[PDB]
């Protein structure tokens, strides 16, 4: 316990950056806003069974992420960092259990390398600070893998093996309550593939199959029964609905995602392979985890980046052992390569200053470019001081390097606030809230705004195409305007209300109905049907 004062320092500096950075960006739609708002509505209603999005049934996802977010709301009230609490705790959880399994099978030093690996991995840290279900599922599934590895260690008693096995099945249950059957399909897949490569059938006896299935059913079934009974249309939807938004992604879709999301360790990607090929083989289990899940999502029709996040913890374990075998000169090689590519990021950072996308003007991206450049600069600093610390050992150099990378990608994420804040609509929320009341409708005229209703603490009344709310709009049609043509009669003859639409929608409806503009930004026009709810015009 000589240099423990460094570790305590390191982790401390990590944790404060881990949580403070949560509350420094406005919510980025659709995901962050969608789950923050669903959780808000659950929090305000108390109905933890029937998930609703803008007062409409939302049966596209299971509720565990929302349960966690709602507990967070009850403890610390509504806000940005509270809405991102589930994913941050999921990230810490993946780090923790990952280096627990690493410490069990490969020792303390390798476990430290695993924690550093997951910390520096931009996919794990970014995804850990971005409110989406993929990081929650990644943390609970990392509990599946880690608990499975803990339970298969020979030096554990039958009581410990059963404890880690029921812990594994329980984690699979939570995962099913997080994003559906994936939480059990991917493990089983990774399981059978394993038993085909190693030809160890007796492993199916160590799983505690009966007890684990029973405890998993006890965890998952109650909510599914409740929501299926209260809403008979739920099971056919959740298990049959082919969801799609506005697919067609190549089989190489997740290749730049996995490479970029594990970038500070890309140079040792071969040394990860030579980590698994070289009774129970844990590194091989992690490798079959990452590879099997990767090829599973790579051959799937629907592809989203977050799908691939659950492979990162396993990679972390592999990284932990690979870095554990490196001499000082080899890590020097890695530092040289990463210094090169980070310097290329610094030279290429002005590229984003020439961007304008998602109806966000170029200026915000000019302000993003300086933050990206700063990010690669702090990466370079961390690399330099790591090279200075290489004389004291590989582990301190890797620790400083990983800290530099983590702070770097953290700066790169916080810099996204430049383009995320004008899109969130939080700026024009106070202007709207001055005249908008909770009993007033806020029509969404063919626009599913994912962030503004959260900031208004006020749900949208969907008008016309409800997008992913279509299903909800059809099973409870008394809560929704079916088409814009009915919205015109509601608008000219109904109660005083407001409406959110796109600018092109405003110009399309302008010759039809006169509307007084309450607020505008680059992505939305907010109007009222009475002149007294807006500024002079
Ligand atoms: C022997 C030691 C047994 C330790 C058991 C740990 C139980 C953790 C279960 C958590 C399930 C999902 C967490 C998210
Ligand atoms: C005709 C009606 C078809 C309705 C499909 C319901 C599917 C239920 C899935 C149960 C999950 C077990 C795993
Ligand atoms: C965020 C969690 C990451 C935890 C990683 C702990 C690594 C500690 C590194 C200290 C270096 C000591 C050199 C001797
Ligand atoms: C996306 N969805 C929830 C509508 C269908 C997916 O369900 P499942 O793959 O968990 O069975
Ligand atoms: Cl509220
Ligand atoms: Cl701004
Ligand atoms: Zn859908």
């Amino acid at each position: 316990s000589a240099a423990t004062g460094w570790v305590v320092l390191f982790v401390a500096v990590a944790l404060v950056v881990w949580f403070v950075s949560l509350d420094m960006r406005h919510l980025v739609g659709p995901d962050e806003g969608r789950y923050a708002e669903i959780s808000r509505e659950m929090f305000a209603s108390g109905d933890w069974v029937t998930i609703r999005y803008n007062a409409l049934k939302y049966f596209e996802k299971p509720p565990f992420h929302m349960w966690v977010t709602v507990v967070g709301y009850e403890l610390f009230g509504l806000g940005e960092w509270q809405a991102r609490l589930a994913v941050a705790l999921s990230g810490l959880l993946g780090i923790g259990v990952s280096m627990m399994a690493a410490r069990r099978w490969f020792g303390a030093r390798a476990a430290a390398f695993t924690g550093l690996a997951l910390l520096a991995a931009p996919m794990w840290s970014v995804a850990a600070h971005f409110n989406t279900l993929d990081m929650t599922l990644a943390g609970v599934m990392s509990c599946v893998l880690a608990f499975m590895l803990m339970g298969q260690h020979p030096d554990a008693s039958v009581a410990a093996r059963r404890g880690w096995m029921v812990a594994c099945w329980a984690a699979m249950g939570v995962a099913i309550l997080t994003k559906g059957l994936v939480g059990i399909a991917l493990p089983g897949l990774v399981l059978v593939v394993y038993t085909l490569v190693t030809r160890d059938w007796g492993l199916w006896r160590r799983l505690h199959l009966a007890l684990g299935v029973v405890v998993m059913l006890v965890i998952t079934v109650p909510w599914f029964y409740l929501v299926s009974v209260r809403n008979p249309e739920f099971p056919n939807f959740f298990f049959i609905h082919e969801h799609w938004q506005r697919r067609s992604g190549s089989v190489f879709y997740f290749l730049p995602l996995v490479i970029g999301g594990f970038l500070p360790w890309a140079g040792i990607f071969p040394k990860l392979w030579t980590a698994m090929r070289a009774r129970f083989r844990p590194a091989l289990m992690a490798g079959i985890w990452a590879i099997a899940i990767f090829v599973f999502f790579s051959i799937s029709r629907s592809k989203l980046p977050g799908y691939i996040v659950p492979v990162i913890p396993a990679l972390g374990i592999l990284a932990g052992v690979a870095l554990d075998r490196l001499s000082p000169r080899s890590w020097g090689k890695q530092l040289i390569g990463m210094a090169i590519v980070a310097a290329c990021g610094l030279l290429a950072s002005p590229v984003v200053a020439t961007l304008n996308a998602n109806h966000i003007p170029n200026s915000f991206y000019r302000a993003y470019a300086v933050w990206v450049a700063v990010a690669f600069v702090v990466m370079l600093l961390g690399i330099a001081v790591a090279r200075l610390l290489l004389r004291r050992g590989v582990l301190p150099s890797v620790a400083v390097y990983a800290m530099g990378m983590y702070l770097g990608f953290t700066v790169a994420l916080l810099g996204h606030e430049t383009v995320g804040r004008p899109a969130s609509g939080a700026d024009i929320a106070p202007q709207i809230a001055q005249k908008l009341t909770p009993e007033m409708p806020l029509y969404g005229v063919q626009m599913l705004d994912h962030t503004l209703p959260f900031y208004l603490r006020h749900p949208l009344m969907m008008v016309g195409q409800a997008d992913e709310l279509t299903f909800g709009a059809t099973v409870e049609p008394q809560r929704v305007v079916p088409d814009v043509d009915s919205f015109t009669k509601l608008w000219k003859n109904g109660q005083p209300a407001m409406a959110v639409m796109s600018p092109d929608t405003y110009l399309a409806l302008a010759p039809t109905l006169s509307m007084y503009v309450v607020a505008r930004d680059w992505r939305r026009v907010v109007v009222a049907n009475v002149a007294s709810l807006a500024g002079p015009q």
